[PDB]
């Protein structure tokens, strides 16, 4: 019933331990660890009146959507009829107030050195503002960044069928829209399990991980409902979303504008079949393989994965591309 200071999330040695690892308009994405295990904590600045990164805060109200999808997609992996780990844990949500912790300005200030920052730096908060504080999984590195790294096209199989799954199982139990699942907003991190499970409308199956485990993150653009309440981003004034140019990535919020006819309140599963078309363009044009396609049985994953490109887009939803495409067989 009010606010809490930063080291209630991030105690002494776990604020000790924050490397910052990403970052976009909204904010900063940090690492740390805590029980021996890593953890992302995305920090939001919300309800002032300054400027940040060029934009105005969101509103609490503004935040709500994205911290409801994020618990209801974590929760998807502990359901039972339709059950996936192919989101992003999410373990807590604070609402912090304070100025921004100098040990995380320290980080902010590596980040910058190293790999370069278009943020301001976060040194301009008084003791009054208020963020949000959302502590995931680490879910490991972006498939953009894994560009050149990942072994061959069977494992873009994993991931596409990973991916699609996912999206099928949250399709099934919330009527769910990633919209905007670029690159970037897959991750990757290593598995020992050969296979991995989900469970979609009460049918379990199982995908090979090629030893990669898939999640999904960044609900920010995302739809879904439950009981008739929908819960979402009305981008339909937003100029700039749609804009865009240089990658197939701009011409997806086009594509998903034209389907829902600018209504983004409604359920249009097409869009998770627009951003599927996207990533398996990306790793078919974009993706470069340590090993390139060789044998008899990988050269047929290669004209498979090629297939999927040119037909996915004459399936209406992830669940219909899972269930009826000749891929997932
Ligand atoms: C922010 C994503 N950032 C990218 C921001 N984009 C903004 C638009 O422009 C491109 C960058 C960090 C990505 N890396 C990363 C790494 C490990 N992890 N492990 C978990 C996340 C997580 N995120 C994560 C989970 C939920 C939401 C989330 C991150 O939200
Ligand atoms: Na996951």
């Amino acid at each position: 019933k009010g606010p809490v200071p930063f080291s209630h999330c991030l105690p002494t040695e776990k604020l000790q331990r924050c490397e910052k690892i990403g970052e976009g308009v909204f904010g900063e994405v940090f690492q740390t660890i805590a029980d021996h295990t890593p953890v992302a904590i995305k920090i939001i600045a919300i309800e002032g009146p300054d400027l940040v990164n060029g934009s105005h805060q969101k509103t609490f109200e503004e935040i709500l959507p994205e911290i409801i999808i994020s618990k209801e997609l974590s929760l998807l992996s502990g359901e039972v009829c339709n059950r996936t780990e192919g989101f992003i844990g999410l373990n807590s949500v604070h609402c912090v107030q304070g100025s921004y912790p100098p040990l995380l300005l320290k980080a902010w200030d590596h980040y910058n050195s190293t790999k370069g920052s278009a943020n301001d730096r976060p040194d301009f908060f008084k003791d009054d503002q208020l963020f949000i504080v959302l502590e995931f999984e680490f879910g490991g590195i972006d498939l953009e960044q894994m560009r050149t790294k990942l072994s061959s096209l069977a494992t873009a199989k994993s991931i596409l069928h990973q991916l699609t799954a996912s999206l099928a199982v949250a399709e099934a139990s919330l009527r769910f829209e990633h919209r905007d699942l670029h690159w970037g907003n897959v991750l990757l991190k290593k598995t020992s399990l050969k296979k991995l499970h989900y469970t979609l409308n009460g049918k379990s199956s199982t995908i090979p991980s090629c030893g990669l485990q898939v999640s999904i993150i960044d609900y920010t653009l995302s739809r879904l409902e439950r009981d008739g309440i929908v819960v979402f981003c009305d981008v339909s004034m937003d100029e700039d979303l749609f804009t865009g140019d240089g990658d197939y990535q701009f011409d997806i919020y086009r594509l998903m504008k034209k389907e829902n006819n600018n209504r983004w309140g409604e359920y249009h599963p097409y869009s998770n079949v627009l951003w599927l078309h996207y990533l398996t363009d990306k790793m078919l044009k974009q993706m470069t393989f340590k090993t390139k396609c060789n044998t008899p049985a990988m050269k047929q994953i290669k004209r498979k994965i090629q297939e999927f490109h040119r037909t996915m887009l004459n399936f209406s939803s992830a669940t219909d591309l899972l269930c009826q495409h000749s891929l997932f067989k």
